[PDB]
């Protein structure tokens, strides 16, 4: 079939995806989104953004739902596109997404089903607590913990769980 997204959602979640994609890269990745904007030189078209060159089609598949996350900065339009996603699905990796609690229903929609986990802190952020009262139903699961090392292992645990496929396997337990 195919592998689930991931959603990590509260404080330390750019930590907590930096670690798991640089930590198990065959396991984890990120998808290439759509942009409008120009590109820099050392960027690569199909790799770091999809570079579309109509800004009509790019409105039209947006009205049309091809994206699952999509909006306007610096007067360019951005979009996290479902077949970006089923792209690095299908190629057996968690696709690592930053996108917003309503993101989640689409891609259940879009039968990509995530893996949503929301980090909720001990109090040492109002954008934290009103956070998990609006999409409360919609996680997968939430961690808590003091140690970032505690809330990271807890993460890696669930997303085991829940896929039913080991990330990491020690190499003795190879067998």
């Amino acid at each position: 079939n195919y592998t689930r997204p991931v959603i990590i959602l509260g404080p330390m979640k750019d930590r907590i995806n930096d670690d798991l994609i640089s930590e198990f890269p065959d396991k984890f990745g990120s998808c290439v989104p759509h942009t409008t904007r120009p590109k820099r030189d050392y960027e690569v078209d199909g790799r770091d953004y999809h570079f579309v060159t109509s800004r009509e089609q790019m409105e039209k598949d947006i009205q049309e739902h091809k994206f699952i996350e999509a909006g306007q900065y610096n007067n360019h339009l951005y979009g996290t596109s479902v077949q970006s996603v089923r792209e690095v699905a299908e190629k057996g990796k968690h696709c690592i997404l930053d996108v917003s609690g309503n993101a989640i229903k689409r891609l259940q929609i879009a039968q990509l089903y995530p893996i949503s986990i929301f980090i909720k802190p001990k109090s040492m952020f109002e954008r934290a607590m009103k956070l998990e009262q609006e999409f409360t139903e919609h996680f997968t699961a939430i961690v808590q913990g003091d140690t970032l090392e505690d809330i990271y292992n807890q993460v890696k645990q669930i997303i085991e769980e829940q896929s039913g496929s080991y990330i990491w396997v020690p190499a003795k337990e190879k067998l």
